[PDB]
């Protein structure tokens, strides 16, 4: 599934998201849209042999195991293709364990680069949340 702006900070706001460990929706949206494009069904393989998965691009060495990807720990433990559905809970579940790690949202390489510093409000602009 491809999601509107507006659809996906609702789903997100729905499933806890807004102002979890302190950052607001428009940090999430603006994380999905440079990671995925807003699209359940995104992959990208990293050099190390790795995954990235859905809508949040969660990688396959620490999150969720693909069985292909050695040595690899699954901490959210779910297979990585349950990242890639329509519902996103299981996404929002595994992105709510990744932020809490210690590096909160840099752990996201494109919110880190994109998002961090920029006026993230203007992603839910509009929106009937
Ligand atoms: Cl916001
Ligand atoms: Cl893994
Ligand atoms: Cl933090």
């Amino acid at each position: 599934k491809v999601f509107g702006r507006c659809e996906l900070a609702a789903a997100m706001k729905r499933h806890g998201l807004d102002n979890y460990r302190g950052y607001s929706l428009g940090n999430w949206v603006c994380a999905a849209k440079f990671e995925s494009n807003f699209n359940t069904q995104a992959t990208n393989r990293n050099t190390d042999g790795s995954t990235d998965y859905g809508i949040l691009q969660i990688n396959s060495r620490w999150w969720c195991n693909d069985g292909r990807t050695p040595g690899s720990r699954n901490l959210c433990n779910i297979p990585c293709s349950a990242l890639l559905s329509s519902d996103i809970t299981a996404s929002v579940n595994c992105a709510k364990k990744i932020v809490s790690d210690g590096n909160g949202m840099n752990a996201w390489v494109a919110w880190r680069n994109r998002c961090k510093g920029t006026d993230v409000q203007a992603w839910i602009r509009g929106c009937r949340l």
